[PDB]
């Protein structure tokens, strides 16, 4: 049986001269032994160069082993890097026929990481796998970080389109999360919701905004607290902000004058939906306004138009999107030049008019339209005006927070709006009462407790300039975008009633 | 003689009859003309760095100050850091003195739109930085001052020296205390650091990650975390985005940065942290060496030092702080001293401020009292208020610090210093599980609990580094403000919760 443990030595060989050896587990240490300083690339910047100093010479290149192929005299690896995948090929004929060199590189599991030195050729017949249409034939491969678990999953299967033709279900998706996230549509996935965050503090930096930092620990519920988390703060009774609400307002009042803020919420929803989480990032936004509110109305919808015609223009964007579509199909996003705007009012009588709802005219100021109705609206609206967003207006105030102005000459109705992709809310927001009279009258009138609130009214009472504001949830639109199924999709680590891990 | 009253109180009812008086917004659009309202920047921005001087213009601000005597009323009008005099004479409005007696009687911090002239005054007053005044053909309240104000912002504008309106004051009044012309400032560089740091690391290929900061387990070490129930699960509010920065790393993102909220359980209540606080975190891969990574974050902090430090904005932001809270200019070098942490003890026995043998030296935790002295001595030896020390004793580092396999009581781990204090803590990272777990048994940690972070490192991990950074403890730093209560908008210590 001594032949087991030699061919176990081979199995688990360290590397101790990468000058004079091919293959082997390597400290990071010893490739600082290599004669040369290596200029290590990675495959983004190989896909990016050729899709000259790469095809001259051997190069050196990292990865993670995406798939293992042993043949015989000949080992396939596919290298994965972000996006881009490449494939390698070792042909024991090419380095001196060294059998224990095929031995330890068949035994090499699946994502462990490898540097390779080889030389890039293009061949006749490319892999339709790897985006990169070159191949690196291997002269060595050190192994910096070998593989020490069995998968929760394959790669391939989580990749695949899902189809009734192996699934990967949600739950194994998400305590795995970090291999979930290994998977062409969630890198891109992720790296689409850094581009909105970027595409939305951009715009309104350029639009004189400032952006805020105001506090999740409170004292007091920002949006009621029935759906609070609660929190012994130093022996005081705490909360978890719902929102920056109350904060964002203060700073309008202490004269900041344009704000926004990108920044986690916390609720407390004891449902577990599809589309809610009890944690996630609100892009907040606060600003005054000269005579009317509507300015900002049309300021904040000239930002989403901006924030569509950003995610949907260039080459990496593009890539990014195509590459979520591969696997979670779904028809490009569709936005006007002239968004849709209807009245609370309107939106009512257009589902009526399509049979979607019935109700006496009696019942129409009262009623709540469900998210259900809500989706509804935007079918009609996408088959009447061709269009995924839109908006509605003068919503009930009834309906509305106490911290929403209602109209003087029609004080059933209010001056807010909520705005809308392929049918589901992203955006709610309005006009604000801006006088401390008026606001104490409205606290009364929802049978809230001013003294509680008495820090953010008490801000009111040297002065209000006329503002209006909104709150915008990150996962929400990016979900809606790219039409996927569930908001635990577009949140790196969701949290829901049932989820605290990881 | 109650018509007095009457005219102190008065509401127009035309504006394009009548020439001052409370308004409601609604009666403003009743105006014949579309109105062109400006705001005091624009103003400061169009005359100071020819619309404006050619017809008379709308204008909106706040009352900072009013003064009558007369026929004249001084009204210094206020937005953001500008103001503007506007001097109401009333020989020009038909000798009309109710206006004067309604101008004259408007409370400070009230709004006001103004229909007036501009124009250039041989004497301009020196506390405004606008050097025109308006002259008021038209004067409307928009937003009555209701209530009086807890202090003046004449005093509370004032250097420290008889006035001074206290800290406790302030932060309960806090909403007035940020009309200041400093604290406006302030955060206002705030936001500028903000757009910096992200800058930087998107031209640089990160991307940014929002981490959960409801957690089943601490990141940072229980006894410092908030807890929460969860669902009837119990869970902490996370201390830093350690673990997920890390996680997402080990998922394949390579290089990635959060700016967040983290939430810290403080002992104690001092001068420079808060039990909330926005942290700056950055994880990134290198490929041989983790002092790649820490050039990288040297680099990132002198870029934000050199944008912060250039003409214009920034350094009317700057100056605008300075005037009431004077400090130093903020030094760097083209190149930033590196000490290692034995180094710098050595520094600090040489000076005398230290006592320890050789074999003491790792075995010492640097105080804070003692790394403001090392600044000081930095400060006069290498003329900068930036410097990095490397190489921590590995057992005075967290337990996902890498440790030097050759000399393993040392770590490879960094802290960068402005004026003494730190700013930024990091490290290259464990990235091999196996050493991953035996560290965690090394600090007497529960792997149990961080089973979700160490599985991250189980199908591979690359090596990393990362650090976080206390936004709000830069912001200080470089202005050299007393006390981080002035760079976090509302803060939060073991006393303060409110606002
Ligand atoms: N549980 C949840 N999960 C995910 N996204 C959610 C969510 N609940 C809400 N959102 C998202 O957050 C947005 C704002 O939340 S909100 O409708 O409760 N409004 C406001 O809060 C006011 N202050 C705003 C203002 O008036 O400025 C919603 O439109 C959703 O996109
Ligand atoms: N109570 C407080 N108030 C204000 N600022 C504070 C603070 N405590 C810390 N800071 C600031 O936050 C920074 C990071 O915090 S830390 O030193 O506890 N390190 C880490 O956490 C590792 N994860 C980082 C890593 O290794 O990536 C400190 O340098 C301070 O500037
Ligand atoms: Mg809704
Ligand atoms: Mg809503
Ligand atoms: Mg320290
Ligand atoms: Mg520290």
């Amino acid at each position: 049986e001594n032949l087991k443990n030699e061919a176990t030595k081979v199995l688990e060989h360290v590397c101790e001269d990468i000058n004079k050896e091919s293959y082997g587990f390597v400290k990071i240490s010893k490739m600082k032994e290599n004669e040369k300083e290596i200029r290590l690339f990675n495959l983004e910047e190989i896909y990016h160069s050729l899709m000259a100093h790469l095809l001259q010479s051997d190069i050196w290149v990292r990865g993670r082993i995406h798939d293992i192929r042993s043949k015989g005299s000949l080992a396939f690896i596919i290298l994965r890097h972000k996006l881009y995948s490449m494939q390698c090929i070792l042909d024991i004929k090419h380095n001196d026929n060294d059998k224990n060199m095929m031995k330890w590189v068949s035994n090499l599991p699946l994502e462990s990481i490898v540097d390779i030195k080889g030389k890039l050729s293009k061949p006749e017949v490319p892999i339709d796998s790897t985006n990169i249409k070159y191949e690196a034939h291997i002269r060595k491969i050190f192994c910096i970080s070998k593989t020490a678990k069995e998968l929760p999953f394959l790669l391939k299967d989580a990749n695949m389109k899902e189809t009734n033709e192996i699934k990967v279900n949600q739950d194994n998706r998400l305590n795995n999360r970090c291999v979930d996230l290994r998977t062409y549509a969630n890198y891109s996935i992720f790296c689409l919701q850094s581009q909105i965050c970027t595409i939305f503090k951009n715009f309104l930096l350029e639009n004189n905004f400032i952006e805020i930092h105001t506090p999740k620990l409170l004292g007091e519920s920002s949006e009621g607290g029935a759906n609070a988390f609660q929190i012994n703060y130093f022996n005081q009774k705490g909360f978890l902000a719902q929102s920056p609400q109350l904060y964002k307002q203060m700073c309008i009042n202490s004269g900041f004058d344009r704000v926004f803020e990108v920044a986690p919420v916390f609720r407390a929803e004891n449902s577990n939906t599809y589309r809610h989480l009890c944690e996630y990032v609100s892009l907040d936004v606060e600003m005054t306004y000269k005579y009317d509110y509507l300015e900002n109305v049309h300021f904040y919808d000239s930002m989403f138009k901006h924030i569509f015609t950003e995610l949907s223009k260039g080459g990496k964007n593009e890539m990014l999107i195509k590459t979520v579509k591969g696997q979670y199909p779904c028809e490009d996003f569709q936005w006007l030049e002239e968004t849709p705007i209807f009245t609370y009012e309107e939106a009512i009588k257009m589902l009526i008019q399509h049979g979607k709802l019935h109700l006496k005219e009696e019942e129409i100021l009262a009623y709540d339209m469900s998210t259900d109705m809500e989706k509804e609206l935007g079918k009609i609206v996408k088959a009447s005006h061709h269009t995924d967003y839109y908006i509605i207006i003068n919503f009930p105030s009834a309906l509305r927070p106490f911290y929403t102005m209602y109209k003087e000459d029609e004080p059933a109705i209010s001056n807010s709006y909520d705005f809308f992709m392929r049918g589901e809310e992203i955006l709610s927001g309005s006009q604000r009462i801006s006088d401390v009279n008026l606001l104490l009258e409205n606290i009364k009138r929802f049978n809230l407790d001013a003294n509680k609130l008495n820090f953010y009214i008490d801000s009111f009472a040297y002065s209000s300039y006329p503002h209006s504001g909104c709150g915008i949830g990150l996962e929400r639109v990016l979900m809606l975008f790219l039409g996927l199924n569930n908001i635990r999709k577009t949140s790196l680590f969701p949290r829901d009633p049932k989820r605290l891990i990881p």
